[PDB]
């Protein structure tokens, strides 16, 4: 490592369910799994000195406890909240709570769905949203933290 | 490999043209026509004829959209206000029946209640919100991958 | 008994409509809009109508048609297509030149969206054609003749 | 000689429209329904459409008329009056017999209360006619066909 | 020295029950006792009652249309169907009769959907919560109403 | 044979005062003055003792009620505007207590929307509208009837 | 042991059941559903007793005659489940409890099929599991009944 | 005769530990544990093996749906309050495609207007509510009518 | 020190019906007078340094214009405006116009009761609220306000 | 005189309480809150308990533990007051009457935090006040268990 | 004066009273007194005699509009928070018949949605917001106008 | 004291105020918008304003004239017609160049359809005239020169 940059901390956090990424249908519904998903971010971000941790789950109490564990070491955080996007107040107060700018990513075009996914307690506080994009969503929500952190 | 070409339309809606004028030091200095060189460019390397129309003219919009038929392969459109208002645009993207992904350099669920609706979104692959200009490369980036199964 | 008097009637289409017969022709039907025009023109040269056409995708030149038509026209079908359930200004136009006029649309739009329920003209039409496809033009012309002739 | 297969098309109206032509005739209109469908039938004969039709008040009647239909009717056109805002046990009575229909109103709903823009119908209909008077039910009667024929 | 008025009462779908249950504990009143009391105070001024109830709605929209050029007013207690039928909106909007919408319970004090009625707004007025008398209160708005007293 | 006497209370909200000022050949000549004298003389032959407020000013209307509190027996209001707005009156009919019959000389549901609502309509023992001065006797009949059990 | 005496009422467009396309929607009609129900009922000393109707007033003039007779209602009111105030009114006034039954799951229709005049007033609900669902209703009635 | 054995998992949301406990002689004294004893009894004489999980805790609920995958052939579940709030229960339920039906005790309708939606409602097989225990075996009864054609 | 020990002018006002506590059925709804609640809390405050003026009024007006005569002479205000909480956009803006600090308060619990109680034009922009405590409800706020101006 | 059993339950994200921007937002923790609280309790024969969790299902089970051993209840559900229909069936299942607290004013924040599953079951509602809303609590159950 | 003197009435709603008394550094130091004495003055010019009341009691708004009937020919009403709240008094108007245009010193779209919604605007010839105390004198100039086509 | 610097003042007006003057012009009055705009440019040369103004159907071309105005023009006075309740665009336009603006309506925006007391102008407005008629546009220059020079 030669790197002139200032190294980001990057937490990526998914929601409920997306453990199954990857095993059911894969013919129909597709292969990549979410361990897949994360290796391939993780060497994506060290290229850049972003150092990445990620937790999955379905336990909203862990997921707002690795959120308040965030507060001044993390600099960006990554977040699918999955179905929590639609009902977790508790999440959108612990984002607020630790003040970490983050990005809001769904595999699935949220709007293109039932009238009650067009609902999300994060969007509004988000910096952005990406969805209906596939696993990329990731990736472009790792690039454009690194633009908003290094102002370019 | 070689790869096939791809035809990608670029589509901006009203007001973008302004992008980079008021208070540069405040609201950022990159132009559209920056953003769009940049774009191009990138595209370029990639196998992607990248065309580009912005227009404050609903018409000039739908009717560079009727002329995608059969000729271009997706359309990225940040049709900015005209999300919100215009069923016309929903319709022309309808008519030609070519995928497209919707971006919006901010994020349009931060701001008024009546910006959370968009015709344009439910039939979108996708919708970018909030990244800026990095938001158009993104799309591009998706498309290709869409279009190439990688 | 005696020779009808020469109605002057005006056929407006609004956005997309240039498309009909270019997609999928096989699926979803071959006529264009001009066959459709040229089919109506011709039935309406037989009942002593006199019909012009505009078709645009542009708001403006639609507002501008119905301005022109002030003193000139008896009678407007008009298709808005998505700006149905869109403009305002169309229908301060239509109020403002005081001409009636019948609303036609190719498909059911209440089979549709809930967006495409609402139009801000169907309260002020004289009437509305719905789902029959090219016909409905004809439809909207045999109303007109009879609403001003009182047959 | 009639070279095309006979169409057996079913009318239905629904209440009150049997007051047709009754009320203040100098100011509200002259016409009975038993005017419309006499002229309609005539104007059906004549395209080998052979049309049969029940005007009633009694909601069962007309579900009734519409079991009775299935596999003999090849078309209904309907007016339901009030039950077009009310009735969802005509909406399953047509949804169960699977033959098409359009939906005709004398009167513009659009233009009336609120309350009368919902119609259970609207949604399955192949189309729908309002505000063009009792020339409506010719129009749906001209659609049927060219619906059927390919016409 | 009056000219005859002939009015018309029409009660809607289960008010046929009225009396019947538990009559210690609801009441003892059948609606044919309401309706031979008020075609008695009817016949005291020249008014002459002709009343139907049924739970069938033709019945009630059929004589709607047979009041024609023949009724000079109505009270209706259209019961459940206040709530639902457009049908007899439409049938009074036909014959052109003027009318008086009563209730014997209070709608308001109901559940939500009983605040709704298709005849509310284009009666001549309305009465509820007052019990039988309401009837009687009609008569006597409709008499006035026609003899201006 | 004489009968116990009822205290009935008619209370009239704002603006009825105007009642048979404006356009009288068209509007109607009725003063409230005039429904009141008649109403009072109806209540005296049936041994009732009707009293009666009309007032522009809800406070008045509120402190008439509190002072009905064990002297009254029956209440007759038409609270004209303040049906749709006055929360406090409502209130100030359930702190005392005493049944009370709503009357509109108009009919309410024939007017604008924001009419159709009552702050009294479920709480009063009926209502009557649209019957013109008339249906101030209905409500004085009820009252004596719903009082005597007759 | 004592006898209940149950009245099923079915609303309208239910005698269509088993009519259409039957290779696809199914064969059972409502008079086989009824048979084997009349037959179930008969084992637990239940007389069962049915109407389907078309004619809204042929319900509420049904549920009028089951006053002091009737131990128990189950209703499909199909369509009338929706807009039907009078049934509602009709089965308060008699006062006899009832289990609204619907074949198919009204959830997963249109929106307007969410909405039921009986449901709130109902012991229960069953949607959704075809036939079945009246035989589950009959259970429920005699266990409510009996005190088993 | 043969039957092919049925594998079968009930699942009961919060607060449904508490049946039977609080005033016994007014709200009823069968509990939960009796319940599922009784319905794995009734299961057995039919050659079906069913599982039970009552939690309060929504990753439990999720993650024993998850665990169902490929093993169970039918979910009978009371999500209780969930029924209400919780998208990732209907999300687990759609991403293992194992039929369901939904049951409640009570009559949901009869209940707050809160109460009159389900997260499940429109993707279960059917709905059972107000019948109080007797509604798990009727579950139970449709459930083997609808694997086993009967 | 002496910060703690200035005189605090604390102004309790009521709305419509308050006059009415303890009137009705003593033995079923309770049987303290506003006047009892009052004298009780007026010592209270005497205690702290605190001088508590009060006005129940039916006229709406009488409240409008005793909060504008408080204007720079009074230094919180507990209010409980019993009916005209849901109804009076003159008192928001009255408050609003004189810029005095203050407490909502209700006896009973106003979200247990109808649909239209639910809704305050004066919740938004006070310190805060309390409802159900009964008169209790008044001493909070008048403690509350304590420690909001002393510090403590 | 005969001691009252009280419980606390503070909802998720109360543990931040005092960590962000101290000289901004303030100081106090929920710790020094909480030990505060108990003294003010145990001077007045109340043994105070506390919970403070961001576990849904912590929350549900100790309102579950509370049954026949608890007298009131004093809970800040914090974001759960909006969301959370299983805390209310937890509270009306144990029947032990509680008092709402929000340290912040609710009213003022996004409409979403108007509506609370708690408020219209609580025996009242605070909000707004601060810390000192907890005591106030408190003194409210101490006079509703012992009539003073 | 060659022109037929008009009698103009304007109206002033609840707490505009404290016009000018808080923050005059900051909110503006003009007084009610002060606008009314330069109207007073501008319509005297132009044969225009102006009444004003202000009064943050409902009643006495009712009241000084009803004793405008048959005197007044024109209301300017600024009824400030009784616009959002007040039937009685856009009944009190509607019974005089006396044509009025309200006005608002601040821009009621860009406060709070509740302060979105008038009693009076239907009925209003017209309505001013957010022009400051200008809202009069623009009042002042429609109503001459209105009044003596010009 | 001092000499006043000049105001460069922009009115627009949308869609059908071109209408204004020709329609039953004994009912619905006869000054023309060119009438209008002739007597306020006066008006606002005496205080030293400099009136420019659009009149236009095509909603671009309003928006093109905004766009052209940053830097160079000092308050906007805009009459939207029917663009008042439909063009996000124009709001945008107006944020986007930042100058202060005040909407004006001819005639009373909430005596009419419930659709038009909804304006995406209004909550940025520096405030609003409605049900004024012509004079409407004086008082929103009176306005903007008293806002702009602090009288």
């Amino acid at each position: 490592g030669s790197h002139m940059t200032q190294q980001i901390k990057l937490l990526v956090l998914n929601g409920p369910n997306l453990n199954l990424l990857g095993q059911r249908e894969p013919e129909v519904y597709g292969s990549k799994t979410l361990d897949d998903i994360i290796k391939a971010l993780t060497d994506e971000a060290a290229l850049q000195n972003v150092a990445l941790s990620h937790l999955q789950s379905n336990r909203e109490y862990e997921l707002i406890e690795k959120i308040h564990d965030a507060f001044e070491k993390i600099d960006f955080i990554i977040i699918n909240p999955a179905a929590f996007t639609h009902t977790s107040v508790a999440l959108r107060d612990a984002l607020l709570g630790v003040n970490i700018p983050f990005i809001e990513v769904h595999l699935s075009n949220v709007h293109a769905r039932e009238s009650f996914r067009h609902h999300s307690y994060l969007s509004d506080i988000a910096q952005g949203v990406i969805c209906g994009l596939g696993a990329k969503g990731y990736s472009f929500a790792l690039q454009s933290a690194i633009g908003k952190l290094r102002n370019i």
